[PDB]
């Protein structure tokens, strides 16, 4: 599963994404997904 939703309106989404993800984690449409660059 994700780690938690991608938010389009934040525009520190993929920070906040990697933060969730432990330093690795990547955005793909509505999903922060841990284990990707």
């Amino acid at each position: 599963s994700m780690c938690m939703p991608c938010f389009t309106t934040r525009p520190d989404m993929a920070q906040q994404c990697r933060a969730c993800c432990k330093g690795r984690g990547k955005c793909f449409g509505p999903q922060c997904l841990c284990g990707y660059d």
